[PDB]
This record gives C-alpha cells, structure tokens and sequence, in this order.
C-alpha cells in the first residue's frame, strides 16, 4: 500500500554525516533526513524554512532569529534553539561559509527555546545566505546530544528534523538505502509555490528506496522496464535512446560543469598576461562544446559561460566580448610575439582516460599550434594528470603549463567558494594566479550590504577575471537526470525528494 520512489543514485552512500564531508552522495542524503534555517529558491536567495522571521538591529551586529511552530526530530523530541546553536557551532567547523561566519560572531546563545541570537564582531550580511546553505555543507539541525559531538567523529545515528527518515536497518552497502516519509513533519506555511529549498517541504511518497547500480547501462535499462521510477546520472550516449522513450523525462539540472583551461602562472609562457590574454582572445567555447559534448543535444550546455553559472543572479556581460567576439588568430599571434614568446616548451596535460577532458586538451592543442607556441601535449590517465598538475616546478624540471578540468556545483554561483577565480599565488587552485584585485573584490563581495551591491562587484570581478586571466572557462555543460514521465516538480537544482509526485 505504502507509495514508492525508487531511485538509482550516481554513486553509493558511504557516510551519514553532512557536516563531516562534502562528498554528493552525503549531501542529497541529508536534504531527505535534514532541515535548515532558511531555504534557497531557485534565485539561490534566503528565505525562512525552519525559521519564522529574523531581526537585525545595532547597526547589524545583532541578530535574532525565531524557529516557527511545529518543528519536531524523528524521535519526537521538538526543535528547540539550544539545538540549532549546538548544530551551527559544529557546521561552522568545516563549512566555508559557516567559518566565515562564526569568524565574525562574538557569542552564538539561545535567548529562549524558540530564539537565537548572534552577536556579531563586525556586520556579515551573508547569515541568512550562510544559515541557507543547502550542499556542501547543508546547515542542517541535529539535536544537542548529537550536535555536541566532535567535528572529526562522524555523527553514524541519524536523529534529523526533515521530511524523511533515515531506516538505518535498511542501509545495504552497495545495493540499498531506504528512506521513509517522517509522518510528525510539519511543512511550512503554504505562502509561496515549493521553488529548491523554499517554501513548504512536502513528501508526497511513502518511501524512497535507493537502488545502487553501478553498471549504467543496467540502470538505463532498469529505468526503461519500469523498474525504477529516476536515474540521477544520464550519460550523452544513452541521450537518444532517452530522448526517444516517450515514458521518459529528462531533466537538465540547473548548476553546471563549468570547464576550464588552467594555466600554470608560475613560469613562462603563462607568467606573460599579454600571453594569456591573447589566448583567451581565440577560445571559442562553441568549439570546445562541440568538441566536448557534441552537437546533436546543444539545450545541455552553453557557449556563452562567463565566471559564473549562465543566467544566475551574479552572472553579467560585463566584457563578454572577451570570449564572444572575432576569435582573430593572426591578430594573437603577432601579441604572442610581441610579448617574448620564445619557442619554450608548453606542456599540455591531456588525460587520455577521461573523454571530455581529453577533447578539450585536443582543442587547446591544435588552437596553441596555430597560435605558435611549441607544444608538447603528454598523454596520461587523469589519476596521474591530477598529480603533476600539483608541481610548481619549471618545464625544465618536468613541470606543466596548462591543465584542463571542470568546476561543479553551488561554488560558481558566486565568488565564496570559486575555486578558480581565486588569486592569492601559492595558496590558490593549482596553476597559483596572483591577482590582489580579485582577492580583495571577493572580500567585497562578503561585506557587499545587498542584492545590488553583490552584482556591481561581480561584474568587477568577471572583468579582472578576463584582465589577469586566472583561468579561461570552456563552456558550462548541464548534467541530467532521467525520470518517468509521470512524475511532477522534481525540482533541478539538487536532487530532492520532497515536492515531487506523481498525481
């Protein structure tokens, strides 16, 4: 009798703990078990989810916010603020945004059971968006005896306040997890439509049951029998099989694999920025799509990726023309010359294991070619590219000069965790830019007061991004998930399993 959704996650679940690892599994894991302060929409704005409200007051150095009626853990203990204190304390150890935070709060107490209160050193404007953070890692509300754990000891009991529990007795390694609808869940007030993480969170199945297929054309198959009712991972050769079954609906997730040509800064050629920019003045991320993913399925990847996620709130044309102008060869060229180019060996990773990577090392390849450069391109398994990419020695040593990788999830959105547009040298990404401007334009977009604000310095950022050049972005490609087509509302940005329904 109880209603099924059975479901084929890319990978297995191996750790329970959303606080303790970033790893993907974990995440769609605790957004079925877990809650959080304030929810996300599909702008990646905050909004009140366990919360009711907040108040900022003394110049914003004090915050309160008030937990809404109704909240209640799956052994049926409430939600009280002691917990949400104890929960954040601990998140904050090793979440980014949470850190950050925390770096800022002179005490973090529970006035009552219903309010907290932050005290802030200096004003952090991004609480709400840090109490909001939905992956990666989820600011999600355990109790106080669990909460009160150590950071370094994951939490293996599985207490949370979300629309799911967690059937600890059903968690099969390697065939099954099973999550069934937590029938004490009060959902918010039905004050706007279910949009990510905002608004009501509402289980309209019994059950999702986890089934792990690790051979993906076993799982394609099971989903077209009917056998499972989602596929979180489709892969471009199952596209036209798929887009063919009418029983089936794919699903373009709305947070892309940003690619990325990555020079190594500490040596030449790509030490020169005359030399840098004039490489991105001929990367034409149309030809890299192509390249990359085809032609045949272009709705799942677009050729117009700045430095962060097309069409999001922080995205802009702000020097566009940079990638979408006259791709002018002779032009780069004659700047590569005038610049000093040499004839120094360029050394270009290409992993020969990993097809999309390697197609856009063979793009790169033939472009610095005809660019003029010397160019040796060394075939290895990507294993073994991730570790020579970590040498900062000279090509005379054995080092590197460009590397070739994407960049997923929530961190393009904006510049707390862009990983490539970081500009602090040795202490960066791999390929270690110096760029103080984009260091201190990210530290401003922290203290930005509002939504306009954050966009003015984003724009800032994306044109020092095409002046110092600390990367080229490829493209954005879109994964996709696959579902039967009778089910409703799965929502794009995570994998999510409230709001979704069949009738």
């Amino acid at each position: 009798g109880k209603s099924a959704f059975r479901w084929v996650p890319q990978a297995d679940l191996a750790l329970l703990d959303p606080m303790f690892t970033t790893v993907a599994m974990t995440q769609v894991h605790a957004q079925l078990v877990f809650d959080t302060l304030f929810g996300l929409d599909s702008q990646y704005l905050p909004s009140p989810q366990m919360a009711a409200g907040h108040t900022s007051e003394n110049d914003g150095l004090l915050w309160k916010i008030t937990l809404r009626d109704g909240l209640a853990f799956h052994d049926g203990s409430p939600v009280r603020a002691q917990d949400a204190v104890a929960s954040i304390k601990r998140w904050s150890k090793r979440d980014l945004m949470g850190r950050s935070l925390m770096q800022a709060t002179e005490s973090l107490t529970a006035l009552d059971d219903k309010t907290i209160q932050f005290k802030l050193s200096k004003p952090f404007p991004l609480i709400l968006h840090a109490l909001g953070r939905q992956s990666g890692n989820m600011a999600c509300i355990m109790p106080e005896r669990l909460a009160s754990q150590p950071e370094t000891e994951a939490v293996k009991e599985m207490v949370g306040s979300g629309p799911f529990t967690f059937a600890a007795a059903k968690w099969v390694s390697g065939s099954r997890v099973v999550y069934e609808k937590f029938a004490g869940y009060v959902p918010r007030k039905d004050d706007r439509k279910p949009d990510f993480a905002a608004g009501p969170k509402i289980a309209h199945v019994d059950e999702v049951h986890w089934h792990i297929i690790p051979d993906r054309a076993t799982a394609i198959a099971a989903l077209q029998a009917n056998e499972v009712d989602g596929v979180e991972m489709v892969d471009s050769d199952f596209l036209p099989i798929l887009t063919q079954d009418p029983n089936i609906k794919l699903v373009k997730r709305s947070l892309p694999t940003i690619g990325v040509m990555r020079f190594n800064h500490l040596h030449a050629p790509f030490n020169n920025v005359e030399i840098r920019r004039a490489v991105l003045s001929v990367v034409n991320q149309t030809e890299y799509m192509t390249a990359m993913n085809g032609a045949d399925f272009p709705e799942y990847w677009s050729d117009r990726c700045g430095v962060f996620v097309p069409g999001s709130p922080m995205d802009s044309d702000a020097g566009m023309e940079k990638l979408t102008g006259k791709r002018d060869i002779e032009k780069a060229r004659a700047a590569i010359k005038a610049a000093g180019y040499n004839g120094e060996k360029v050394v270009l990773l290409d992993p020969v294991d990993f097809p999309t990577w390697h197609a856009a090392a063979l793009v790169t390849a033939d472009l610095f070619k005809r660019l003029g450069f010397n160019v040796d391109l060394q075939t290895m398994d990507w294993g073994t590219a991730v570790q020579r990419r970590n040498n900062q020695e000279p090509v005379s040593a054995g080092g590197w000069s460009v590397a070739f990788t994407g960049n997923t999830g929530p961190n393009n959105l904006d510049p707390a965790g862009h990983l490539p547009m970081r500009g602090n040298g040795k202490q960066a990404w791999f390929g270690w830019p110096t760029s103080e401007r984009l260091e201190q334009l990210r530290i401003d977009w922290f203290n930005a007061p509002d939504l306009d604000a954050q966009k003015k310095i984003c724009r800032e950022i994306q044109l020092q991004v095409f002046e110092d050049v600390p990367y080229i972005p490829l493209g954005a490609t879109y994964p996709v998930s696959a579902l039967r087509s009778e089910w409703k509302d799965f929502q794009p940005q995570m994998s999510l399993f409230y709001t979704l329904h069949k009738a």
